């Protein structure tokens, strides 16, 4: 399992947040076509629980993800008997009731320890695009923490799929913005934004967010020398339309109000096994991404 094999780079009462795109039951057996992947891997029973295996090992303070279709039957009830509360937002036309014995609609999940932080508000959003309203969700809660009583934003989104939707994601993230700038009174209060953003770097979306006033940097890139580079990937796997190996997932942070203290590295190519993502040892296409942060 990777968890036995990733390790925590040191980057410098921290909050650790963990990003997670989990795949969602019946994408993965009905819509992914992961052609290298034993169907048997991608069984319920044997995913559920190496998921669980992944939140107990990095202990994150708040859980935020993309393709869940299982919240109220399992996610819910299991994190909650750990001191988590959730938050759960489906899409409202999702891909997964499209899918034979499926388990309804998956959407975006946002957990955090209640021990840790007290919950000021909350807002389910359904993205806009140009006002178009889109299949596309994002949950954002302005969190307290209980020790030192600083409030901060923490958003979760997955934006619109595929080649094609490159304006489209532009518009919706423009819109995601819009909302977090009034939510965070101006940039007023600290934010994180987690999510599956359907596009790498060189896409519009990732250059609004990075030139966005709210001054966000993304904190995946101090893994690089420079810390000036994105990873080579979060997300491998072997479809029917062949093999994708890319940069999806991102967290966002207030590069004025937040430090980055660590983050989780990735799989080198050895390790990940030459069928790739899912696997018998691990239950996503993607890699979760973890980071503990401080206020500067
Ligand atoms: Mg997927
Ligand atoms: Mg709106």
């Amino acid at each position: 399992p990777p968890r036995f094999q990733r390790d925590f780079v040191d980057l410098r009462p921290p909050i650790r947040v963990m990003q997670w795109n989990i795949l969602a039951q019946a994408l993965g057996e009905g819509k992914d076509n992961f052609v290298q992947c034993p169907v048997e891997a991608l069984k319920w029973e044997e995913r559920k629980c190496l998921i669980l295996e992944e939140i107990l090992a990095y202990q994150p303070d708040i859980l935020c993800l993309q393709e869940v279709d299982h919240y109220f039957d399992t996610f819910q009830p299991l994190l909650s008997r750990l001191g988590y509360q959730g938050t759960f937002f489906p899409k409202p036309w999702s891909p997964c009731l499209d899918v034979e014995h499926n388990n309804g609609p998956d959407g975006c999940a946002l957990f955090f320890l209640q021990n840790r932080f007290k919950l000021v508000n909350s807002a389910n959003i359904r993205l806009t695009a140009m006002t178009l309203k889109t299949n596309q969700v994002a949950i954002a809660q302005t969190l307290e923490c209980k020790e030192s009583g600083r409030q901060f934003c923490i958003a979760v989104t997955h934006l619109k799929a595929r080649t094609g939707w490159e304006r489209f994601r532009s518009a919706q993230g423009c819109d995601l913005l819009q909302n977090l700038q009034n939510i965070t009174q101006g940039a007023k209060i600290p934010l994180i934004v987690c999510g599956d953003f359907n596009a790498e770097p060189t896409e519009e979306v990732y250059k609004h967010f990075a030139s966005s006033s709210l001054n966000l940097n993304s904190a995946y890139k101090l893994l690089s020398a420079d810390g000036q580079s994105e990873p080579p990937y979060t997300t491998w796997k072997i479809r029917t339309s062949g093999e994708c190996r890319h940069t999806l997932d991102y967290i966002w942070y207030s590069k004025h109000a937040l430090n980055v203290r660590s983050a989780l590295d990735l799989l080198t190519e050895e390790q990940i096994g030459p069928n790739r993502l899912p696997s018998f040892n691990y239950p996503s296409d993607h890699l979760s991404l973890v980071c503990d942060f401080s206020f500067t």
